[PDB]
Formats: structure tokens, sequence, C-alpha cells
């Protein structure tokens, strides 16, 4: 195909990933087996309750990751964000 197409596809799948009955129920392993803390602050020696459950390795980089555990962290919105900014540097 062309390359427009395919990442139209990819960000479809990818949008439609969120909603999907195998994500809802990851989600909710990960932050169980977090206990609900942020994992990033927890490295830090802080406690803070995590709001989010995010992809380490971006799920639009690695779409055969989306579901793996050790591929997600629960974080706080301060990590999340700041994970955000990284993650630019990284992609674009
Ligand atoms: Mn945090």
């Amino acid at each position: 195909n062309d390359k427009e197409y395919d990442k139209h596809k990819r960000n479809q799948q990818a949008r439609a990933f969120y909603h999907s009955r195998e994500w809802e129920r990851t989600r909710l392993a990960v932050l169980a087996k977090d206990n609900y803390l942020c994992q990033h602050c927890l490295k830090e020696k802080k406690i803070t309750r995590a709001v989010i459950v995010d992809h380490i390795t971006p799920l639009l980089v690695d779409w055969s990751k989306r579901l793996d555990m050790d591929n997600l962290q629960s974080l706080c919105q301060a990590c999340h964000n700041r994970k955000t900014a990284e993650d630019k540097r990284r992609y674009g």
C-alpha cells in the first residue's frame, strides 16, 4: 500500500485497541499487580497513586507488545506527562 494508508490503518487499530475487552482486562491486571502505585515514583522512593497504565514501548511503535505486562507500567499523571515528552525525543 501507500505509506499514508498504512499509517491510517495502524492508527485506527490503535484507537480500537483501547476499547477492547483484552485491554480493559489487562489494564486492571497491571494496576492490581502494582497495587495502584506509580512505578516510576516507586523507583524514585515516592508513593503516588497511579492514574493510567502506559505502554513502555509505545503501542504505535510495537503492536506486538500491546498486551505484554512487562511492556506496561502503572503511572501517575506527572510521570505519564514526563514519559510522553521523553517519547517525543525518541519517536517524534
Ligand atoms: Mn509517578
